[PDB]
């Protein structure tokens, strides 16, 4: 009964259950060939949605998708492509939510995709510097621009985002559509009890990100940092001390029971995570990261996991992981 | 009594009583020669409203549109060319009433039209999948872009058409100026008994299409499905299967009945139903639609009709039909 | 007491009490030579304002105006141009306040200005097929598009123009500045009794026209219709009428009266009127015409005389006109 | 507990403490050269605000302001500009704040400094023959046009700045950011009393000029009029009568005295002088103003001595000036 495509919250934008996003792989860890074959893999089994931001590779994220939608020559009317905003420089203004930063910042970004806009620009986090007014009157104007079709909010609270909306409503401005909020086994309660309370209140919908907790869930650290892994990466100490932690111990541990459960499904665990996070029609669209193309094509294969999360399958997952929210 | 030129609802907008459409034969059933030809009668004979859209022939019907305006080199402002907006590629995004495809689906029309922007821009249908408010503020933001100068609704209900206005009211948009309407001999109801309440409560206006019932009130099907007919197109089993229906046949019963009333007259049947569809002032234009000279030289000669219209006359229709609306 | 340079009416816009229109005259009635000679005098002499519209010598008079901004090189921030539209062309949709006509004809006269935008852009006329919301929804448009600074109605009723006033205030558009009208010692009623409420409820001022009743009342038609008279000249045979008729010989009588004033004074009759039409405040700016520089410098020296016209000069000249508004 | 970089008021616009000005300097009492090494020690020192006027040396300040940008190619997104609009010209049009000049003025300032749009475009000074509407609606429009980010007033009254903001919230349009207002040791009413009150009603920011009273506060004028002395400038003999008046050498007095503090504390009189201008939060960025080198180094090092401005001092120097507002 899964439906691949579907709108993005209550906004007629429609996108595929699974995108492909740009952090840490293109301009970066990745070549750009191998970016190329991704995405060209993507897009021929119906993903239509890519993310990025600015701060990605310093802006290389964004050179290298726009290279590729631009070789490959697909219409821009087939394609979803969305960025965020918030650190586009080292310079004091080139950083924030401001009017300022926020034309300047999609600018630039725009340039770098060759594309004339963007269908969602995202508040890729909170800035308590800046008045929320402010914010969305210059996401208003960006979108009146044509700059971007929609905008949205990364990693805000419900409470800023119904600010965001308050705003919109009291000087008639445009609201944003969509939240694009971290989920996985190991964080859930924002996306599973927070935001359906904003979908149905103010329209919002949930895109997701790294729903293998950056690769942890595929539990391939069950014996430590694999090389070339994510973790061994430059710039990534953070997210192996996460993995080498006691509480990042504890995660492989249930990971391992999670192992029996996919094994006994007939599928892997990144298959299990990735279906698990669409369980829900609560999440629109899970943005997905990868570096190579097994693990791409591995990931896509989660849709064919979906049918099997039975009742029974979703409360043998709950026990083990012992942290489904109130 | 008739004035040959009319504003389109309460808007400012003048056309001409009747209009010529692009639906089947621009760039398809058609050539672009005697495209020409038929536009050129047109225009040379009153007629200043001229209706097309993004799906009629993938494209190409507005393109041999824009082919003859330019050729012909008549001034843009003596012309109302319409265009409507649903279906514009098979992708996901690429139909709907979304701001994404309304902004994109307009501006490869204008492109292909060779025009900067069109008189009205129309939803070719209802969108159960995009909110009101998305749809209208994405018409509002075209014809604040100089893309349009006003929109309008196709096939809609009419309180879809209300809900509309409700929402250009509270958010001060732009509301629609007008709705495409099927009206014709076998399809009153709509036009006869909704439009005008929508006239007098929010100046929405009826252009109505098919007034031959796509050529079944000429009654050339009397006999079967005639050869080069409409009918008998690919691509339109579905009107010989409308024809040769049970219900089809009762049609012809009637027609029949009505060309008494035509010879009666002196005029022909297509030129008794089309003046027929403008006997009352709550239609400011019906869109012609027409294969050859013959026909379309015909269907102009209506408006000599319109004088024998007498209440006796519309009263015998009326028990021949047999559908008068409540 | 006088200020050369007043707001027109309570905009920012400051205008010269005398202003330059180019009816009958420019490209029409005069040649360019002639033309470039008038303006450079008015400009020379402190004028600033300059009057032109879509319809004077269908268009060329806008071209002429265009073309001796352009050859004189004056900075366009030292000018106030302003044009009229409402007939711009034959077809249907070539005339009225529809948006459709209202962007059209003011980006036509634009063109052939060879400006960017003109300071006023007024309604020449009230449209009775054209609901007031649309008109003023449209001249924000063309003002927010950087067409014109600001718009303006033209023989206008007071109720008509607080009409789009409220129509501005309800939907949040921009309101009209000012109001061009007829004013000299034949026609004096709106002028003097109706424009000055509007002036201080809603802030609109009064641009008049005509101030000479064409020419009239220079009392050059004392004995007939004289050689080169605008009202010897093609498509004037109206003006004609109006001079030769029962009340145009019973203004003569008037004006060899006035005359007595005039020459007791030390001015001329032309002087005497000019001068009357800005003896209050209430008038913003008086539109001269002229067909040679000999009338302008005369109609200019009218400045000198307003010192002149004493309370008592005033009374005596309304019981000559015995047509003092209540 | 000093942040060199601050909102500019409750906007989400962060400028440094300390900003670099143009008047008198740049294009006119020093060379180019000079004023390119100016900008560059500012910028090298995190000064990112940048200020100028349409009138500052008849517009060649932001001609050889546009040029240091660009010869030196720093990032647009690292610098605020700002600039002042009010006399822009000699023809009555060509001043003030009404929606033509607003326009025009910024749109050739824009040219001059060979830049897209300015963060902030300032109102130079009240306008008495311009609505406050027309005036916000001007600003509104040049800041959805992209010619500024935001915008300001200057030497506007505490009523008049809460005027334009009630305005705004009227007809929804965009409230000031800031007022650029004078301080320094002798005109502290207004920046120390009312502008706190707009900060926290409607978020209004100070941005103070003159610190150093045009070079009074340095004390270079203890024994006359200095050669080079700005006030022995042409065009500046109203300085010279300032300080050469009864009240200007009182000044002089108090300053000895408070000269004593500033070697006891071991900085220089316009360090002491400056840093006492941004002792509290309300201001959020002083301008500077410099003739040469020297000059800006001893004043950027006003930084160094806030530290030092206990409540003692603070208090010794109240009692010196004797003008603590109420
Ligand atoms: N709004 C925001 O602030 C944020 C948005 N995002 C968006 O979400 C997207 C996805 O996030 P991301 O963290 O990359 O997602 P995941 O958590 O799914 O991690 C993907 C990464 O894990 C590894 N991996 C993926 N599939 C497999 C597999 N089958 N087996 C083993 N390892 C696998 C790869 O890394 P490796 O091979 O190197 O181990 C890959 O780069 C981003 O690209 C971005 O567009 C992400 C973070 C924040
Ligand atoms: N908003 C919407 O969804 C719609 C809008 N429209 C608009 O309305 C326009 C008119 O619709 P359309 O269905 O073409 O109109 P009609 O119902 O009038 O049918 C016209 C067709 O009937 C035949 N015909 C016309 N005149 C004669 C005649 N005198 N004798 C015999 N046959 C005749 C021709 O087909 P043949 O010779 O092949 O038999 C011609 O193509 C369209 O072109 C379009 O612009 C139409 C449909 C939907
Ligand atoms: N909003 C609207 O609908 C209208 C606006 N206007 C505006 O107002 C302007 C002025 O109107 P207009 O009717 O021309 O003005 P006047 O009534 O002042 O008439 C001017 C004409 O009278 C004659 N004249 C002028 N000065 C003298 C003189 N000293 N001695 C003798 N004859 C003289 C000339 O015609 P001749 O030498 O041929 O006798 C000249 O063309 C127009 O150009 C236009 O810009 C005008 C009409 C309508
Ligand atoms: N909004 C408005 O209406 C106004 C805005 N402003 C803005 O504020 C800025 C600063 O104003 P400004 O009056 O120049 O500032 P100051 O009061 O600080 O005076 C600066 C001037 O004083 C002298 N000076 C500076 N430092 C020293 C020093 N250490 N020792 C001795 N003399 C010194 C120099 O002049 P010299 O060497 O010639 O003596 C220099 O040009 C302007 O450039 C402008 O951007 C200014 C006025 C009005
Ligand atoms: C998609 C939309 C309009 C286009 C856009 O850029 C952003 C939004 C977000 C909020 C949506 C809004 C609508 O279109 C109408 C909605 C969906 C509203 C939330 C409640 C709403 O007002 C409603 O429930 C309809 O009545
Ligand atoms: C034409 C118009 C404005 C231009 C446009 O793009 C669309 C419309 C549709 C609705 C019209 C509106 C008007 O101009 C004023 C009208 C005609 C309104 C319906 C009721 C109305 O408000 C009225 O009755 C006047 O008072
Ligand atoms: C000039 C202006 C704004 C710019 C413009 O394009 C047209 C107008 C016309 C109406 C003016 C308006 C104002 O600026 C404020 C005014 C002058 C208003 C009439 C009453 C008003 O609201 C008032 O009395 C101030 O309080
Ligand atoms: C920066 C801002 C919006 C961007 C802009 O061009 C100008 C302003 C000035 C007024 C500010 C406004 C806001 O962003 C919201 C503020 C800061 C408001 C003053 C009160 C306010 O409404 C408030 O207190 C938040 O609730």
């Amino acid at each position: 009964m899964l439906q691949f495509y579907r709108n993005l919250g209550k906004s007629g934008l429609r996108v595929s259950c699974l995108g492909l996003g740009t952090w840490v792989t293109f301009g970066g860890q990745i070549t750009d060939e191998m970016a190329e074959h991704l995405m060209t893999l993507a897009y021929d089994n119906g993903i239509n949605l890519f993310d990025t931001a600015e701060v990605y590779a310093a802006g290389k994220a964004e050179v290298v998708l726009g290279n590729i939608i631009k070789k490959k020559g697909w219409r821009r009317s087939s394609l979803v492509i969305t960025t965020k905003i918030f650190a586009g420089g080292k310079a004091e203004t080139e950083r924030g939510l401001s009017r300022k930063h926020i034309i300047e910042g999609l600018k630039a970004s725009l340039e770098r995709l060759q594309l004339e806009y963007v269908d969602v620009v995202f508040a890729n986090r909170p800035d308590p510097n800046t008045p929320m007014e402010e914010t969305v009157r210059a996401m208003t104007h960006v979108i009146n621009q044509g700059m971007a079709m929609y905008w949205g909010t990364s990693r805000w609270s419900s409470m800023e985002i119904m600010e965001a909306y308050s705003v919109a409503r009291q000087f008639n401005l445009i609201p944003p559509i969509c939240e694009q909020a971290e989920y996985h086994m190991f964080q859930r309660e924002k996306v599973e009890v927070q935001l359906p309370e904003l979908f149905h209140k103010i329209g919002v919908g949930a895109m997701t990100w790294s729903p293998l907790a950056c690769g942890i869930v595929s539990g391939k650290y069950d014996s430590g940092i694999p090389p070339y892994s994510r973790a061994s990466l430059k710039g990534y100490q953070w997210l192996k001390d996460k993995i080498l932690s006691e509480e990042g111990r504890r995660q492989q541990a249930k990971l391992k029971e999670l192992q029996a459960i996919a094994e006994r499904l007939g599928c892997t665990l990144p298959q299990l995570a990735i279906a698990w996070c669409l369980r829900n029609e609560g999440v629109s669209s899970v943005l997905l990261g990868a570096s190579n193309a097994e693990q791409l094509m591995e990931n896509i294969g989660a849709i064919q996991v979906l049918p099997k999360l039975s009742s029974s399958i979703v409360h043998e997952i709950d026990s083990i992981l012992g942290n489904k929210p109130y």
